[PDB]
């Protein structure tokens, strides 16, 4: 096979893509052991889907699993009587998910489940997959000639050839595995043929982050989770929260091996000592670094230039409401709030009127960085612990520090009852999820 | 008696108000008739209530009227708990209210009845009296010297010596009577001692409005309905609509008479015509000039200097959300609406959020005049007709010309139920009256 490992990909055909997708327990080869995991298409990640707007999706859902599940159509602003957070598809039932894709969307989306309470063992065993909007913007010949690839970010841990079970510590952190894996792959080998990247990036694990760096290589950022920058962004390192994901072009710079490595970062995971009376929380401190894959570069590498714009961000209406949630924790209990409260399916938190925008003020009052959520309604981040965001484009997840405040204008599309929550799924899973209406 | 009636003044005694009202018919000399009007205090208007911030206020009202009735301490800005716009007082029964005059507060306030559907006929018949707070600011000499008068300009029509039932015109117009009266009185003289006059006016009257001019003098603004201004305003004339308050200062520049009249103005008042097929809605037009009061100046007049400051304003947080309240009209029906609704007590209509700004956007869609009052929580004019406000002060009407839209910064101040409505009051008894709750 090619030597770099990527998620089989589906495309719609004549503007449709129609397809059966099963979610069942899979015997499979995984970093160079048998395991069985859950998957989506037998496969792990599931299929990437590959579409271009106003196209057609119709996928069925078929449910093989023991206990019910669902799909989020993560950061796909459609209606949330498609992408429907509160349905339940029972065990060997089915269900189709049927929805056009908006004219105005390019980027990386992916899809993986939804079922309150049920999430983060359902993602972490494997349930997951990308989707891929193609835009009329990758034809421009820096983009067009770059090699492209997908980059899924997700670890694991296994135990009797199985995935392991969440701990209470788990459902306090949220749950890292040891095999640190892209693509399912463990530290994969990119032999570049090309000098220009194109790296579509996707953050699909349930708390651990990427702190992603090249060596001796700065990464251009050209998009956020939701769109395109409005030119590409030069950064040395970028972060990557569970749910986000970014698009990079990549110059490489001379021959080489060169490694990108998760950098040590500190999310405030917590731990348990006892020193003599102790028996309290403890820091775990920053994680240790990983190398997530091998990169060799091609003879001579000479670069694209990199293109002089992307796609200009639009220009928002006035806002007409200003929102404050605040993030808290109760961490030896694993209960996480918002605004004092966990999660009820019966109550609506927020309602706002379709067609406004609203300004978020989102403010981490916990120990633990947080990163929050919101279905449905794409944003702008404007800021974070008070410093400017140094690009416009389309969010859906943004990540909280502790105690830093992130200021988002959000635009409310689509009317119907959504949720908005921390994407640390063992978080959400733990009561850290509201209720938005809009009408 | 003094040549220039006035209503008798009931002070506070040593921080105390204590007083019972009773509401009743009376047969009393008005104009130079008799007429049996309907009454607080056995007076029209009723007794003007003095007092100071910081002071209690203990008012039972009786009702001996054979309807039921309530107050409604217009501009007051104290508990809707007190200033209950759903209670009622059945005949013969008894209510006390109570409450504390705010610290921060100064001007001239109003009491009159508020309920529902009965409001138009009881004010109309004289139910109605002033309030003033008085302030530390009025010791300035600039103040203190001036010779104070209140003016409450209420107009009214008696038939068979009682006041005059309304007809089908005048729940869509609003009624104005042709007996256009100051304190009671019918074109009294002012024979001023002082070179320099405060008066506090009040539009008591259910719908006529006032353009005030002084012959051959400007007037000078120093309040308007709920407090001072920043600075003495220099106005050539002064717009008063049912429901505002102003205060001015006078500067007598020569000896002789001089009248205070109320100009043509034309609110946009319907009538009827039938010019051969015909039957339909015509203008009534501005209304005819009257003359208030015939003022006397003292012999050589030296008006003494304007304050240069008044009362600075406060400067207020920024807004949280922005709502839009459209008035419509259904004249044929003598119907009016606030963003398509008629009052329904049992219905919230707005949300908010006490101590928070708003903006609240009124747009007049009609196309009669209507004077837009809030309860409990007094404003600031930001601009009407897209016009810039000329000065900063407390309102709580605010008037409306067809096809103007009023901005308005509204802090939310005391917790509970109240209303919002036009003040032309027929208008409010026909529907147009919405619910604001404030948490
Ligand atoms: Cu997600
Ligand atoms: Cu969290
Ligand atoms: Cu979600
Ligand atoms: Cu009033
Ligand atoms: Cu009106
Ligand atoms: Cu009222
Ligand atoms: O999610
Ligand atoms: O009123």
């Amino acid at each position: 096979g090619p030597s770099f490992p990527e998620p089989k990909v589906v495309r719609s055909q004549g503007g449709l893509l129609s397809l059966k997708l099963s979610a069942t327990p899979t015997p499979l080869a995984i970093a160079g052991q048998r395991a069985t995991l859950l998957t989506y298409g037998g496969s792990f990640p599931g299929p990437t889907l590959r579409v271009r707007p106003r196209d057609t999706v119709r996928l069925t859902l078929e449910n093989r699993l023991p206990e019910p599940t669902n799909l989020h159509w993560h950061g796909l602003p459609i209606s949330p009587k498609v992408d429907d957070p509160f349905l339940e598809i029972p065990p060997g039932e089915s269900w189709t998910y049927e929805f056009t894709v908006p004219k105005e969307l390019a980027g990386t989306f992916w899809y993986h489940p939804h079922l309150h309470g049920r999430v983060a063992p359902q993602l972490f065993a494997g349930l997951l997959g990308a989707l891929v909007v193609e835009s009329s913007l990758d034809a421009i010949p820096e983009l067009r000639e770059a090699e492209e690839h997908l980059l899924v970010l997700k670890d694991l841990a296994l135990q009797g050839g199985r995935p392991a079970p969440h701990t209470p510590m788990d459902w306090m952190n949220g749950k890292e595995g040891d095999l640190v894996l892209v693509n399912g792959a463990l530290r994969p080998t990119l032999v570049a043929q090309k000098a220009t990247l194109r790296l579509r990036l996707l953050n699909a694990s349930n708390a651990r982050y990427y702190r992603l760096a090249l060596q001796d290589h700065p990464l251009y950022l050209i998009a956020a989770d939701g769109g395109f920058l409005e030119e590409p962004l030069e950064v040395s390192e970028l972060l990557l929260a569970p749910g986000e994901r970014a698009e990079v072009l990549v110059r490489l710079r001379k021959e080489g091996r060169f490694l990108l490595q998760a950098l040590p970062y500190d999310r405030g995971a917590m731990g348990m000592m006892d020193m003599g009376g102790m028996a309290h929380a403890m820091p775990q401190g920053p994680s240790r670094p990983e190398t997530l894959l091998y990169l060799i570069a091609p003879k001579n590498p000479k670069p694209l230039p990199l293109p002089k714009a992307l796609s200009p961000f639009p220009t928002l209406p006035a806002p007409v409401v200003t929102r404050r949630l605040v993030l808290t924790e109760d961490m030896m209990a694993a209960r996480f709030f918002i605004n004092g409260q966990v999660f009820d399916h019966r109550r609506v938190d927020l309602k706002g009127q379709a067609q406004t925008v609203e300004v978020w003020e989102v403010e981490n009052q916990g120990d633990m960085d947080h990163p929050f959520h919101l279905h449905v309604h794409p944003f702008q981040v404007l800021s974070v612990g008070g410093r400017p965001f140094p690009y416009r484009a389309w969010k859906d997840v943004v990540n909280l520090k502790a105690g830093e405040v992130a200021r988002l204008l959000v635009p409310l599309r689509e009317k119907g009852r959504t949720v908005f929550h921390c994407h640390i799924v063992e978080h959400e899973d733990r009561g850290m999820m509201g209720v938005l209406e809009v009408g």
